[PDB]
C-alpha cells in the first residue's frame, strides 16, 4: 500500500485508537470524491487504504475525525476535524505516510515519503 | 477583530509574510461559502478579516495557502494548503487567533480562544 | 528586549500563564551559568529577561518549566521541562523570540529571529 | 528494549538518517551520566539503546544532535541540539518511544508510551 495514516495523542502520550479517517480524491469538477476510509488500529495506524493501481496522481484529502475522538475521551475539542490535502506525484518516492499529532486545540501533521 | 491569523516559517525562523488566507463559512445548504480573505503582513499576521457583527455562529474553514507561499519562494512543498475547520461562537462571541507554523513537508496549527 | 519567551497551552487553547523560565549561558569552563529567569504573564509572554548590553555572544539554554506548569494545574505530565539551546549573536545582535506550544506528553518550540 | 528514538525531517519529508543520539541518566549529584547512544537508521529509528534490566526509574535526557544533521544537508540551523528530559516511571506503560520532528528553526517532540 502506497498510503498509510498514523495518528498520535499528545495528551495521553499514546497512539490515537479507533479514529475515523476518510480519504477523498479531487474530481475534474473540483468536488471531493470518496476514495477510501477506515479506523486507526490499536497502534494508531491505518493500513491497506488503497493499492498502487488505484492510487494515481492527483489531489487527495485525508480527513481525520478528531472531534469524535476527543469527545469519546470526555474532552472538549476545538476543530471539527483535521484535514491534510496534498498532490500525489509519481516523480517522488512511492510510499506516503501521513502522520498527525493531536491536541484538543492544536494538531501537527507531516508527510514521510519513502521508497 | 474577532478573527486573526498568524503564520510562522520554521525554515527561516521568521514570520511567514504574504501568505494568502481564505475563510469560508458553511451555508444552510452545506456548501462552503466564501466569507473573507486576506494576506499576512510583514509581521506574519492577518488582521481585519471580519467584524463582530458579521462573524456570527457557524462552522468556519480557514484555508492557509501554504503551497502558493512556498512556491513563491522557489520551493516545491508537500501540502496544497492548511485547512483549519471549527465551530465558532457557540457559547457567545469569542476572539480567535489561528496560528500556523510552516515547513515544506509539515505544518502545525493551534487556536488561541479568548473572552 | 533582545530575548522574549512566549508559551501557549494546546489543551486549553490559551496562553500558558505563570510558566517559570530559567535562562543559562555556557561559561568559559563549559558549565551552565544562571543568566536570567522569570515567569510568563497573563498573555503567556515573558519580557524583560535581559538587556542588549548583557546579552552578549554565547550558547544559551532556555529552560521552560513545563512539569511545574502542568502539576500546578493538577496534571501529571511526561517531560521535566523543555530545553531550548542555541548560539546567540554570532553575526551581531539579534532579537530572539522563543515560542513553545505545550501538551502533557508533547511540546513544540520555534525561534523567531529578527534584525 | 524499553526505549526507542524516532526522528523525522519536516523539510524533506523523510526519516532523519544518521542522526547522533545520546542518552544520559541523572546521577545523585545532579550530573548527567552517559547511559547509551547511537545513530538513527535509514528509517530514522534508533533501537536497542538499553534493556529492561538497565532502564531503572529515574530522570533521563535524550540529546539529539540536530545541528550536525542540518549542516550535513547544507542547511543553517538554529539549535545546538534537541533535548528531551523525562522521568521513567514503572507505574506507567513499559515502552517509551521518544519521537522528534525537525525543522531548521523548530522542533516538536512527543512521547508514545505503550505496553
Ligand atoms: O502553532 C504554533 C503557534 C505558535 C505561535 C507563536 C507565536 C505567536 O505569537 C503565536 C503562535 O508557535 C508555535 C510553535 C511551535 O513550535 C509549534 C506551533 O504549532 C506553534
Ligand atoms: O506528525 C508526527 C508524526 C510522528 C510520527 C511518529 C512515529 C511514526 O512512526 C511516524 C510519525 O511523530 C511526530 C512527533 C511530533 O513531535 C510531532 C509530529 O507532528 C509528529
Amino acid at each position: 500500500c502506497p498510503l498509510m495514516v498514523k495518528v498520535l495523542d499528545a495528551v495521553r502520550g499514546s497512539p490515537a485508537i479507533n479514529v475515523a479517517v476518510h480519504v477523498f480524491r479531487k474530481a475534474a469538477d473540483d468536488t471531493w470524491e470518496p476514495f477510501a476510509s477506515g479506523k486507526t488500529s490499536e497502534s494508531g495506524e491505518l493500513h491497506g487504504l488503497t493499492t498502487e493501481e488505484e492510487f494515481v496522481e492527483g489531489i487527495y484529502k485525508v480527513e481525520i475525525d478528531t472531534k469524535s475522538y476527543w469527545k469519546a475521551l470526555g474532552i472538549s475539542p476545538f476543530h471539527e476535524h483535521a484535514e491534510v490535502v496534498f498532490t500525489a506525484n509519481d516523480s517522488g518516492p512511492r510510499r506516503y505516510t501521513i502522520a498527525a499529532l493531536l491536541s484538543p486545540y492544536s494538531y501537527s501533521t507531516t508527510a514521510v515519503v519513502t521508497n
